[PDB]
This record gives structure tokens, C-alpha cells and sequence, in this order.
């Protein structure tokens, strides 16, 4: 139904399904301490990560497909898709992360987390780049539903006859998204040149995206491997 | 200053004729093949066609107009992206393999013949799959190495400084004139208007997946240079 959509149904579509911006569950009253923020970004990341179930399903083709496939869609996008929200917001701070709106890092207090500094360049030059090619909310959406239906893709078994309909659908809905930004350019008044010129710029990021996403997920296992479990306090307790 | 200038039809005769030599894996068909054998027989053909690569790099339109330290941050990004779509492009023709070399074109299975390594490989092999079903072009596939080559490092620029700022605007230059390049190509080939974006917007996407196996590559490499390396029973078997 969604392969109906005209361009401009699909950019509402998207626009409406945007998720609320939350906020975190921070407290000024407290100092900023290495395990402190990583739980602090952690609890806002599990509860975006609510909100990002609904908007998945609000997305043109993405019910279409099989419990299955939603689910590796969004266990293999998830990071890739707070990020590119993390930077969308973060355009208007230059120099800064809004992770939300009571929680507005800079820099170096990346730093108060180990080897989390690496990360934040990345997403700052990230936010940088949108703002100097002044990305639109329009083209925003559908940079993240283009995440959403491509980086699950090529990782699909596709072994079964089920399996390979359902990549094309996939892709068809993909298309149908390209349609979409090209018409958002056109509209805007791009010569046909500068449309697939900033289609291909906008595509090229999203590859720097994943792979900040790869870099984010390591990160994040390593802090899980960290101060995972103690040990001699079940068992002080106990004696 | 000179890529800039270049027409498309330039543009891909300069990059058709920075190609690569194809090298052979210089083994031997006797031995069998080991955790182990594998991994030095695919890491010395690596080096070696990194040697290659720097050759390459170099006639590149735009590539040399940049800054050494510049140069070292493209190839250091993307080095791997570039290994891995030369072996893709290079598999097409061998449905369910991988062609590393004219005398080394391992199976899957022939992947579990190391640790944890069957999961890049699928992806390569899966790679490899959609460049033939979409039929990539030679000179389709030129224009994404040259891509990944200036792509995959400009973000991790540091933008602190002008010269900094005036080099990224260079990249993004030749970057928009290798995207009229495939446009054309693509016109030339006859696809209509919306065929052409949709198929750049495809191309390129494949593109962010390389990334990823690139990633992929990176952690299952220098894992192996932590464990898989001083011989420790080899000296032993030695000396005894
Ligand atoms: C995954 C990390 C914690 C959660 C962070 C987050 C949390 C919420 C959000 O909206 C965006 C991001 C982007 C960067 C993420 C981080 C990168 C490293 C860290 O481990
Ligand atoms: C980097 C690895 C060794 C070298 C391999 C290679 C070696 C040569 C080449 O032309 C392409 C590739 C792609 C996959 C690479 C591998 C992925 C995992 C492994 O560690
Ligand atoms: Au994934
Ligand atoms: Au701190
Ligand atoms: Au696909
Ligand atoms: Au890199
Ligand atoms: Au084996
Ligand atoms: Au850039």
C-alpha cells in the first residue's frame, strides 16, 4: 500500500511518525562520573528504544513484513538510527550533542567515559556535516527509514523463496523512499545535477553512520564486560 | 585541479587504467589447508596487494591534490572496503565463490578452515551475489572504489583548521563529479531518469554494507594477531 504512496504522502507519512523527543532521566544534583553517564545515556537509549518499536511499525512496508524480518531489521539498525536522531538533533548546538533536551554534552565530557571521546568527534563531525549541507527534516525521515529497511538486508538468509520476496519488497519500499527524496530536491529547486549530487552525498553518510554504529556497539559490549557483575558483595551480604 | 576538469568519459578511462595487477597467491596446491595456512596465505596476498593499492591511490583523480597526511587517513579508513569490493567484483563470475586470486578461489565452507571467519565470508559471498544480479559494470565498479577510497575517510577529518576545511571541499568536488560519472554511465546504458537515481541510491547503499564488513574484517584481523601468532609449539618442536 505504501508502494502507492506518492511522494508527497510518503514524506507525511514519515513526518507524522516521528517519535517524541524524551527526555533523560538526568539530575543536575549529582556529579557526571564514567559509570554514571554510561547508565545515564544507557537508560534514555533503552526507553528511545521503546519509541523506536512504534515508529518502525508506522513506517510505509515495514509491517508488511514478517515478525521475523522486523525484528533483524531493528536488531541490526537500532544504533545507527538513535545516532542519526542524536546528530539531527544536535545540528542546532554546534560543537555539542542533544541527547535530549535536559542532557546537552559537548566535547570533553565525552572524556568522563573511557575511549568514548573517539565516538562523539564522529557524531559531532557527523551533526557538523548535516548542518553544512543543510539537511532538511523531510530528507532526515527518510534517511532513517532508509536505515531501518537497508542495513538488515544483505545479513537475510536468503535461502528460502519466502526470504527473497521479501527482499523485494524491501527494496521496492527503498526505492519508493529514493523517489521521495529526489522529488523533496526537486521541489526545493535543485537542478537534476544537484539532485543525484546531494542523493549521493546524503546516501554516503549513512555508510559513515554504520560505521560509527560499529564502533558504538564495541564500545558499548566493552562497558558491559566492565563493572558487568561484582561479586564480593553477594557474598559479604550473605556472611 | 586537473580531475575537475575531466569529462565523464575521462573520468573512467583514468580510472580503468589505474586498475591493479590481478597477483596470484604465490602457494602451493600441494599442501592442505589449516586455521592457520589460510590466514597467513590471505594475509600475505593482502599485503601484498596493499603495496598495489598505494600505486593505485595515486593515479586517482583528486587523490594526489590532497595532503600526504590526508592520503595516509583515506587509505588507513578504507583500505579493507577497497580489498574487500576488488574481491567481490572479482567472485561474479564464480557463483558460491570467492576468486582472493586466479589460483586461490576458496568455497564457503573452505572459510571455516578458520576461526569465526564463515560469517565474512557469507557476507562477502552475499556481496559479490547482488553485484550480479544488479550486472555491475566494470566501469560501475570503478567509480565505487574511487568513491570508498574518498569517502570512507573524510569524516574523520580533523575540520579544525582552513586548509582542513578547503581540503574536505576538494573531496567532496571529485566526489560529486565521480556521481555525474555513473549518471552518465547509467544514461548511456539507457536506464530512464528514475531508473538512474534509483540505481546510484542501490549502488551506494551497497556501499554502507561493505562498510560494515569492513568493520567486520577489522575486529576478526587483529584478533588474530593477538592469539594466531609467535609459533610458542613450533619453537617447541623445533628445539626438541
Ligand atoms: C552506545 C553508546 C551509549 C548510548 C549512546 C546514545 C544514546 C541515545 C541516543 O539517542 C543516541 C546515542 C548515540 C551514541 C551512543 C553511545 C556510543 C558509545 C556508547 O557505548
Ligand atoms: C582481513 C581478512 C584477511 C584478508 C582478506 C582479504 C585478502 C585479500 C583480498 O584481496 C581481499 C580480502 C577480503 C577479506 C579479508 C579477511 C576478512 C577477515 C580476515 O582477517
Ligand atoms: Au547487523
Ligand atoms: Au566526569
Ligand atoms: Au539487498
Ligand atoms: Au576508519
Ligand atoms: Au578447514
Ligand atoms: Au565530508
Amino acid at each position: 500500500l505504501a508502494l502507492s504512496l506518492t511522494a508527497d504522502q510518503m514524506v507525511s507519512a514519515l513526518l507524522d511518525a516521528e517519535p517524541p523527543i524524551l527526555y533523560s532521566e538526568y539530575d543536575p544534583t549529582r556529579p557526571f562520573s564514567e559509570a554514571s553517564m554510561m547508565g545515564l545515556l544507557t537508560n534514555l537509549a533503552d526507553r528511545e528504544l521503546v519509541h523506536m518499536i512504534n515508529w518502525a511499525k508506522r513506517v510505509p512496508g515495514f509491517v508488511d513484513l514478517t515478525l521475523h524480518d522486523q525484528v533483524h531489521l531493528l536488531e541490526c539498525a537500532w544504533l545507527e538510527i538513535l545516532m542519526i536522531g542524536l546528530v539531527w538533533r544536535s545540528m542546532e548546538h554546534p560543537g555539542k550533542l542533544l541527547f535530549a533536551p535536559n542532557l546537552l554534552l559537548d566535547r570533553n565530557q565525552g572524556k568522563c567515559v573511557e575511549g568514548m571521546v573517539e565516538i562523539f568527534d564522529m557524531l559531532l563531525a557527523t551533526s557538523s556535516r548535516f548542518r553544512m549541507m543543510n539537511l532538511q527534516g523531510e530528507e532526515f525521515v527518510c534517511l532513517k527509514s532508509i536505515i531501518l529497511l537497508n542495513s538488515g538486508v544483505y545479513t537475510f538468509l536468503s535461502s528460502t523463496l519466502k526470504s527473497l520476496e521479501e527482499k523485494d519488497h524491501i527494496h521496492r519500499v527503498l526505492d519508493k523512499i529514493t523517489d521521495t527524496l529526489i522529488h523533496l530536491m526537486a521541489k526545493a529547486g535543485l537542478t537534476l545535477q544537484q539532485q543525484h549530487e546531494r542523493l549521493a552525498q546524503l546516501l554516503l553518510i549513512l555508510s559513515h553512520i554504520r560505521h560509527m554504529s560499529n564502533k558504538g556497539m564495541e564500545h558499548l559490549y566493552s562497558m558491559k564486560c566492565k563493572n558487568v557483575v561484582p561479586l564480593y558483595d553477594l557474598l559479604l551480604e550473605m556472611l
